[PDB]
């Protein structure tokens, strides 16, 4: 229909407006020039140029793995803010009760975060720092436990997600569908949320049919990736709690503490 | 030994990484929510939601039994690709000659496919479409010949296979052992393949000893299931050839035609 094509276009435009990075942009950068972080020397060089304040403390600088963990948190706080603006484009979201908006975003943001991380990842590493660096998967594996274990499951997911060959017009609807999940704990007006979700999923189904006529299973494949993301986030939150208990230098931003609070 | 436990763990991890469905995941879904296909009404409903493109042709849509047969083929092409990636974890496989890799996979994929189908089957039906549907065994029996005869022998095998109560750590090694069969026709370097097979079977034997101390016959039982699978695949290929000759609408994907070509 014309109102459903317009809805898919609205969501896509709200996605291009609100996220500083998208798959088209990331792929152009990755083709090639981003500075390569592949070892401890190049990490320290990239820090001095790209996050100078974080390493301006001399011997009082944190352990490298803790600095990296802090940078990862900074990007999540940014993406949570972008995701919050993006959600207003979803028909009905801005009409929901404020508390329900908080709940849907609370459980959705990290699913959306790791879904969109796939856009900047390849089998060798990931684009980072607003397109200005490329950090290798092998370097992230070289970080001492438990910090290396944060990274590799995200690459594992992203490689399978990227094999679906989604574009930005697909991913925007997928992120909307993530936010609209009506089975989140503590929702007040579940019935209105289910109707909101039905609408986005309806548009997503039709969009994948027209945009990917070569893969007749892409919609159920993406439904399964939503479940995989929910499990990926549950496991992530557990590793973060381990880091919180065992690593006194790895302070969690208060905004992210609130997201994790009473999640898993 | 430590290198043999590590090998069993490597194979298991490569299995969890490369197959989108496993027994743990399937059982959780089957406990309960997948949409139930139990009659012609619910088949057509599931098609419109889950493979919309396949039924978007109006009166030019294929007969229901042919649509189902087409979906089954699509999943085999997917599993053949996953199986090909999985095989690289088997010590020595990636070192074999390219032609031998093709031959081992040619004869192994359908044995592995029907072995792993058991994980998503119970006595009443099977999980389908990336965990999003459940199609009943009785509905598949209701399909006109010859299409109903594709389905029931797979349930018969799976019920006996599932009574062995294997878990994913067992099945991963079993699928590796299937791929390593050194008596496939046309192998070039049979001696190297026999040593590769000996290694996987050695690890499988020791793994079943520790993981199933209650069933002292489980290893010979699984050897017999490998022979049963070879016969199941031979009979499957014969029914597929009948369908190829007698059903002009049931086109075989070219990749699967090549697998069947000069098999039985
Ligand atoms: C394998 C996936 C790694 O990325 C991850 C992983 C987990 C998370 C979630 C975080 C974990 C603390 C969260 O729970 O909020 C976020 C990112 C996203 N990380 C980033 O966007 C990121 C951004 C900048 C950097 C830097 C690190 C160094 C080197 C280089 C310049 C500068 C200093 C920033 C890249 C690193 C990661
Ligand atoms: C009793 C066993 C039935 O399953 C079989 C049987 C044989 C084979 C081998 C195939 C036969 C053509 C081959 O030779 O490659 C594969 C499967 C695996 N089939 C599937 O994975 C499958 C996937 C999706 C569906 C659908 C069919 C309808 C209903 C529902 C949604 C949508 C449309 C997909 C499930 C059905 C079967």
């Amino acid at each position: 229909t014309a109102d459903l094509k317009s809805l898919a276009k609205r969501i896509y435009e709200a996605y291009l407006k609100n996220f500083n990075m998208n798959k088209v942009k990331a792929r152009v950068i990755l083709s090639g020039p981003p500075f390569v972080i592949h070892d401890m020397e190049t990490l320290c060089m990239a820090e001095k140029t790209l996050v100078a304040k974080l390493v301006a403390n001399g011997i009082q600088n944190k352990e490298a793995e803790v600095r990296i963990f802090h940078c990862c948190q900074c990007t999540s706080v940014e993406t949570v803010t972008e995701l919050t603006e993006f959600a207003k484009a979803i028909p009905g979201f801005a009409n929901l009760d404020l508390n329900d908006q908080v709940t849907l975003l609370k459980y959705g943001v990290y699913e959306a975060i790791f879904a969109m991380l796939s856009s900047v990842m390849n089998k060798d590493g990931m684009l980072v720092a607003y397109g200005n660096g490329f950090i290798t998967r092998e370097f992230l594996k070289s970080l001492r436990k438990p910090f290396c274990d944060i990274m590799e499951p995200k690459f594992d997911f992203a490689m399978k997600f990227n094999a679906l060959e989604l574009d930005d017009s697909d991913i925007s609807l997928f992120v909307a569908a993530i936010i609209c999940c009506g089975d989140r704990p503590g929702l007040l007006n579940v019935g209105h949320i289910e109707k909101m979700q039905e609408g986005i999923v309806h548009v997503l189904r039709l969009h994948l049919q027209s945009n990917h006529p070569d893969d007749i299973f892409l919609f159920p494949k993406l439904l399964q990736k939503m479940a995989d993301l929910r499990q990926l986030v549950t496991e992530h939150a557990q590793l973060v709690q381990i880091i919180k208990k065992t690593e006194s230098d790895a302070a969690l931003h208060p905004l992210l503490q609130e997201i994790y609070r009473d999640m898993y």
